[PDB]
């Protein structure tokens, strides 16, 4: 087991390598994979009065969340690019999985599970939906469903499909569509290969080379008091920082929503400056604690997963308050590396 309290992980900010984009892939409106950037949209801010409720629900095509894709689309990319043993000493995951590790020392509400499998040296990490999270997903109240749509809608007001184009929110929001950047990094002694969904690219960004040219878009409720801002800095900026820090996305652009579902204000939060909001806060978060924990977890997983075997899973389970605990599983349902990937890699 691995303890999770922040005090264990205070100390110097560890080494995190400047991320390089190795490539990308797109999922289209039918969730079919394409090894190019067709799904990538372009940051096109107002020059805001955005109705995030517009099109809900008649122009809404939500992804079927029952389909658990796990690492499948990343593994296709890896398979088609394993000529770009560095991989053997790496850990392969989704950006979002690493985000959840980053936020663990401070997370008090949502637990997680991560399946680990070692296969020809490489450590693969793939999130498992917990029974409790599966319960909440199926029991999603109308208001949660509207809120989620609103987050996706915001993007349609802020992005165009061509550089410098005008946003066109008259169409449908279809959440099968995704653009994913594939990045290489390293946290201390742990080489990383991961994909992350990317909201848009800013043509007028100072550095036009990805991932620096990318922008993350967010919505949050409007705030009218120091206390509301302080809770926002403490809870939501931590999540936003941990999401955008990893892939090297330098800006998060937030639209603040009315209780009536309109965005009438925008604010840019540079990733590099987010921690400043809580640096002198007795109940704030700390990016060095986030990264030190993550590095500790990677070391823990790497020493725990001894056997090289794609049918074997070490399930890392964590609930708020407690340590990360481990259980050992084989085959269904936890085994996540598909035959089509294992055989092709074995073929080499
Ligand atoms: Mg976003």
């Amino acid at each position: 087991s691995l303890r999770t309290q922040p005090s264990l992980y205070s100390g110097p900010f560890p080494f995190y390598r400047r991320p390089s984009e190795l490539g990308c892939f797109s999922l289209d409106a039918q969730r079919q994979y394409h090894g190019d950037a067709r799904a990538l949209r372009y940051y096109s801010p107002p020059p805001p009065d955005f109705d995030l409720r517009d099109g809900y629900p008649d122009r809404y095509q939500p992804r079927d969340e029952e389909v658990q894709e796990r690492l499948d689309h990343l593994l296709r990319w890896v398979l088609e690019h394993r000529n770009q043993g560095w991989l053997a000493g790496a850990t392969v995951t989704w950006r979002g999985h690493l985000t959840k590790l980053l936020t663990t020392p401070y997370e008090r509400q949502e637990g997680w599970q991560l399946a680990a499998s070692r296969f020809q040296g490489t450590l693969y990490l793939s999130e498992v939906e917990t029974p409790a999270a599966r319960a909440q997903r199926l029991a999603r109240p109308p208001l949660l469903r509207e809120l989620m749509y609103m987050g996706y809608k915001f993007e349609q007001y802020m992005c165009a499909d061509k550089p410098g184009g005008s946003p066109d929110p008259s169409g449908e929001v279809n959440t099968n569509v995704a653009y994913c950047s594939v990045l290489r990094s390293r946290l201390g002694n742990h080489p990383l290969l991961f994909s992350g969904e990317v909201d848009c690219l800013n043509p007028q960004a100072p550095c036009t080379q990805p991932p620096s040219c990318y922008v993350e878009l967010k919505t949050s409720k409007e705030m009218h008091s120091p206390g509301q801002w302080r809770s926002f800095y403490r809870h939501k900026l931590l999540k936003w920082w941990a999401q955008s820090f990893l892939p090297g996305v330098p800006h998060v652009v937030a639209g603040f929503r009315n209780p009536e579902g309109f965005v009438c204000s925008l604010k840019t939060f540079p990733t590099m400056e987010m921690f400043e909001n809580v640096r002198n806060d007795r109940e704030g978060w700390n990016p060095s604690v986030c990264m030190n924990f993550c590095a500790a977890f990677l070391s823990f997983a790497q020493s725990t997963v001894v056997q090289d075997d794609p049918r074997l899973v070490h399930l890392f389970s964590w609930e708020p308050g407690g340590p990360v605990t481990v259980s050992v599983h084989r085959d269904a349902p936890y085994a996540f590396l598909p035959s089509w990937y294992v055989e092709t890699m074995t073929q080499d």
